[PDB]
RNA sequence: ACUGAAACUGUAGUAGAACCAAUCGGGGUCGUCAAUA
């Protein structure tokens, strides 16, 4: 097939990773509107994200300790522009059909989220 | 078309009486962390 696409890299993250993952945008697509909620949540949990590993980050640990062979996962590591919900941010999106309808739970930075 | 003189704003009076630097808190203890293939 050819597409185009995103390439929604995030960085080595964990040992067994082998491949970055790119958004095809040549094909089929949908979209739903982006609540209030929605962008709290992104924001509240990506806080959590950045906060908890503030110390082991500024004492200049390049990965979690817990995990050999791997480094800070982007969003970790980010500015502050990633805990807002800007315009074109590359996002996972956990979907269910209910009603017929594309409902969004919620939005999560990684495939395996906290 | 003769300046009045002489005369302590002083004497007595406690910035004091009452008032708690005090009330609560085991030097304690388990599962998280990372995301993909």
């Amino acid at each position: 097939e050819q597409f185009e696409g995103f390439v929604y890299k995030t960085n080595k993250n964990i040992g067994n990773k082998h491949d970055e993952r790119v958004f095809i945008i040549d094909r089929e697509s949908i979209e739903i509107p982006l609540s209030r909620d929605l962008r709290r949540k992104w924001r509240e949990l990506i806080t959590s994200y950045q906060e908890i590993h503030k110390k082991e980050v500024d004492r200049g640990d390049t990965g979690p300790s817990a995990v050999n062979g791997a480094v800070w996962s982007r969003q970790i590591i980010a500015d502050e522009s990633e805990r807002n919900l800007s315009d074109g941010t590359l996002c996972y999106a956990h979907v269910k059909k209910e009603d017929g309808q594309y409902k969004i739970l919620n939005l999560y930075p990684v495939m395996i989220t906290r």
